[PDB]
């Protein structure tokens, strides 16, 4: 259902705070959800659990963990319907109401919930256990594989993506209420015809006893259009368009109305009116060419891992404005909903991406014993959930289906083909892409024609023609010539950068130095400006972030333009110089 | 010839200073050495040239470079014989006297010289040009291979060892004089009978008209013994032995005496009376069991590359005493002669190693198109030169023939077999070893039985069972159990460590972190003390040093226990605690 909010007809209780916490063990205490959890450990809830406790065993845990607390259902919610929702459980979440299992959810970055109305009475207290598993298989969405170390028998988790596999309840948890007759979902699609905006709306409600009313109210509070019935099309004369650096949001009020025109339910949905179209080599927002600038990001901060953080979000956006970035990509999984809402308000453009990284074992990637049909089912599901949650965001401008898949290999085409079709059928208003890895050159890639925009990740400077920028430059523009020659589509570089340690400086060409980072980005830009077909540049990455451990990762990925704590490297100042002065 | 010194009969002029410097190029000036060099560039000589100039083209240069200066032979040197000597030219040096080639030397780390007596008159000035080439082939001592980048034509140098291929005149240059009848070489060998010390000596001198006297003088200037003739045996009653941690050096004056008892030539040779023996599993110095503590090192400092530096030498030795290290290994090439002399006086023990690192392409490494018989000729030459130079140092206790050869492969035994014998045949006073890489396990290695002591380099914690210390413990232990049950020899660990950035800290098990470094060294020690056959532990590395450019090297190699500028990481304090509280 829709993201809960408080209305005149709905109440909303945060369940954030400290919960009791335990790992699964191998004792008789199988089934921790059947009684009061016995632990001194408390884990804060919007957070990944891994780095919270300064304990290796928790950090390295493979398998299930348990969060628990008591909840009291407000006494005045008899006569109403009520749910427990996890905005996200990374990767597999189970909800229990006193020992009854009431939801079982497999994706790691989208919402799930359970209607507990008939299990617990208003004003009753219950024990809420939420079990979350972190295990990845070749069928989970980021896929991976658990192994056992021979000598010690320690379980270990392998996977093919960079960022660390933080787990837990990294986003907030809620108790909320709706009326018996309630709104469940709303879809809004926005076109523009001259100066007139139009909203195609569709409301889905638990009942059609009593009817649906809509009002559309502008930023000044004046009702600018009205409509009746669950589905319809509204015109808005002289619209204020939502624009890439000037957000404008109307506010769509969907209500359920009884025989007496008495409101029995209501929901307020923020709406930006704007259009995305791809025309040849151009990416058009409101019929005008747009050029992405900004980053691929990560949900990653010092202690709470991937947990949502209001402050770092608002700061992160301020830093985007400060350097004149107009966009980012939700690199390698959907971010928290609040980020998308905030982007809507900040006038920031978003490439919104599924959790589908790691579909590459370079052993044939797309085969029965690796990334097969059952993985595609999970991928299809990821696509549906992402789209079902983020479809109404004006800031969301395109769907990214995957990141660095092995789109050069046999089987890749048979695997991906249905997916861009599924997306476009779920949401026909946005174009679809994926992020292409170096191995799938314009010659070798077998999947690119099935997409509306091409996104490329490239590290010519760093990984291959190492510190040889003149060699990287030639190879970069060879590759881009190939792509422009072969496809009539917009090109966005979604990765390009260099690991860089704050304070490490050199007047020579030296990788891992701030000078090198600047020089490489600056070369890439020179090359970008040589190609009419370029529609965007998003540096990798906004900020240093944590990775699986490895002799080649210096306490994480240090390709950030800011440090993990958001201090700017020289690179940051270079981008600021370029993005505040370019078109 | 012997390392030149000033005596009553010999003069010695330093030619260190700034020299004019030029890269070779494709100009109508093939042949720089034939006229005054045209450059504004001056390179200081005891220095590698690569980082001096803050210029990428000089640094990345592949091939020849030219140093030049004017030199004046003293007017008072008529009636004498005189030479120009390079202590070292990395890797291939040529000496030119006004356009005449007079020396052509091929290894990068040993002396060469030319007698110019008849080409330049006393009191004459001449133009001294020394050409030095950096190119590594599969036949050079560190071997390597030059390649050409496809798009640009940049000439580039590949090789298989870590440390950066610094080139140039990294050690001092000299003009010196010797009488017509002179001492060319001395060999001293030292045994003990009870409390009497016995010096076996042999003097090689240019002629025999008039004879050889020898005097042995103690640290007090008291002549303690004498002898006549170009070779013989000197008896020293109640000898002051040379000991690890308590140097004592006698001073052996070889003279040439004419028909009158008038001195014609004299040379003063520092000697320490000491024996080295391997009996089963023990390493014995003066019939007392010995345990190595310290480091593999590198000649490497911030701007002068491999340039010898007195301050860093004295300081580095001071840091060794501070942490109670008693030894180091001349990791990957012979060090400056002056370091060996200083080790003699400091009572520091030395594993002295040839430049033969990188004999490993893991394609078969020991074949005609890789390490082949001509390569083995170069290797044999390197062994001869090293032994010829460092034969008289009591500090030097064992020759290391190579570092990380692929001694697990077919052909490796046929390649190395002659090499231990050659060393033992040139110098029968010391054991011979080599440093064994992880591929070459106790099972797989096929070379180890030809050596007197086994040295192992092992990185279980860092490179293989990464951050998994218990897993590394088990595999380290297994391995060592394999070597001890298979050979009756001393086992010295010569590499073990982890990249560690100063300042990077963590309460968790975190590679590259100061805490991790300590946790790993500490564990390795725990395993060492379980095995009676261990004869030494030498950490890799003493200090952070520069390497070739690469995404897995953070502006060089950071496995130092000290920083490049010699600041202690947490690990330095751990070793200090360990080595000062045990023998
Ligand atoms: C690592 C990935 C998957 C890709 O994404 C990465 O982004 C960031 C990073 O690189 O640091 C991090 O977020 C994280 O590490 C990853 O998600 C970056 C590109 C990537 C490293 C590819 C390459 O860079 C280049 C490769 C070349 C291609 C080719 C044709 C060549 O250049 O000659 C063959 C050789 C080689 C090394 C094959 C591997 C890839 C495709 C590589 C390393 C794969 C992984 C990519
Ligand atoms: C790099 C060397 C030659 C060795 O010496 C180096 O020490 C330091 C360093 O590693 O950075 C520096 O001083 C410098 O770079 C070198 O002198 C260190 C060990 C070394 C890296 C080996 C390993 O660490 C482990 C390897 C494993 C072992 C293997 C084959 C097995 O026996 O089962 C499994 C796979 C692998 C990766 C094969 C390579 C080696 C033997 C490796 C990397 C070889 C190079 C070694």
């Amino acid at each position: 259902m829709l993201k809960p909010q408080q209305t005149t007809t709905r109440d909303l209780i945060s369940l954030d705070g400290l919960w009791k916490f335990a790992l699964a063990s191998d004792d008789n205490n199988t089934q921790p959800w059947t009684s009061q959890l016995k632990t001194s450990l408390e884990c804060p809830v919007p957070a990944s659990y891994n780095d919270i406790f300064a304990d290796s065993k928790i950090h390295d845990h493979v398998g299930w963990v348990y969060y628990q607390r008591d909840v009291i259902v407000p006494k005045g919610w008899s006569e109403e319907r009520y749910l427990v929702r996890c905005e996200a459980a990374t990767h597999h979440g189970r909800i229990y109401v006193n020992g009854n299992l009431v939801a079982d959810h497999v994706g790691g970055y989208t919402p799930f919930e359970a209607d507990i109305t008939d299990l617990v009475a208003a004003g009753e207290q219950f024990r809420l256990t939420i079990a979350v598993d972190n295990e990845l298989t070749y069928q989970t969405i980021p896929p991976g594989k658990v192994e056992i170390l021979e000598a010690t028998g320690k379980k270990v988790q392998t996977y093919q993506h960079d960022f660390y596999n933080y787990a837990g309840l990294a986003r907030s948890v809620w108790l909320y209420s709706v009326p018996q007759q309630h709104i469940q979902d709303i879809t809004v699609r926005t076109d523009v015809q001259g100066t007139t905006g139009l909203i195609d709306y569709n409301v889905v409600a638990s009942t059609t006893q009593g009817t649906i009313q809509v009002a559309v109210i502008d930023e000044d509070g004046t009702t600018v259009a009205t409509s009746s019935g669950s589905n319809g099309t509204i015109h808005i004369p002289s619209v204020h368009l939502w624009q890439p650096g000037a957000a404008y949001l109307y506010q769509l009020h969907a209500s359920i109305i009884d025989s007496s025109k008495k409101t029995i339910d209501t929901y307020k949905l923020a709406t930006g009116i704007r259009t995305v179209k791809v025309q040849g080599t151009q990416f058009l927002i409101n019929d005008k060419p747009f050029y992405f600038t900004g980053f691929g990001k990560h949900e990653d901060t010092n202690i709470r891992g991937k947990g949502h953080d209001d402050a770092y979000m608002v700061h992160d956006f301020q830093l985007l404005h400060w350097m004149g970035a107009n966009s980012f990509r939700t690199s390698h999984y959907p971010y928290a909903e609040e980020v998308m809402e905030y982007a809507d308000r900040q006038g920031i453009v978003v490439i919104d991406e599924t959790p589908a990284v790691g579909l590459a074992f370079s052993p044939a990637t797309f085969s029965p014993d690796r990334i097969n049909n059952k993985t595609r089912e999970a991928h299809a599901q990821a696509i549906r959930e992402l789209i079902h949650r983020d479809k109404n965001h004006p800031s969301v401008v395109m769907w990214s289906i995957a990141n660095d898949p092995a789109s050069n290999e046999d089987g890749a085409r048979e695997y991906f083909a249905p997916l861009p079709k599924l997306a476009r059928q779920l949401d026909p208003t946005r174009p679809v892409t994926f992020a292409n890895v170096g191995l799938a050159t314009y010659k070798a890639d077998r999947i690119a024609d099935l997409f509306d925009v091409l996104c490329l990740n490239r590290y010519f400077g760093w990984y291959t023609q190492t510190a040889e920028l003149d060699e990287a430059e030639a190879a970069l523009e060879e590759e881009l010539r190939g792509w422009t020659e072969k496809y009539d589509k917009p090109i966005v570089m979604t990765d390009y950068g260099a690991d860089t340690v704050a304070g490490l400086h050199s007047v020579m060409v030296t990788p891992w130095s701030e000078e090198f980072q600047v020089e490489m980005l600056d070369m890439y830009h020179r090359v970008f400006d040589r190609f009419e077909a370029m529609a965007g540049e998003q540096v990798w990455n906004f900020a240093d972030f944590q990775t699986a451990v490895g002799v080649s990762r210096v306490d994480g990925n240090k390709k950030g333009v800011f440090t993990r704590d958001r201090k700017p490297k020289a690179a940051a100042h270079l981008l600021r110089k370029r993005w505040t002065n370019l078109h």
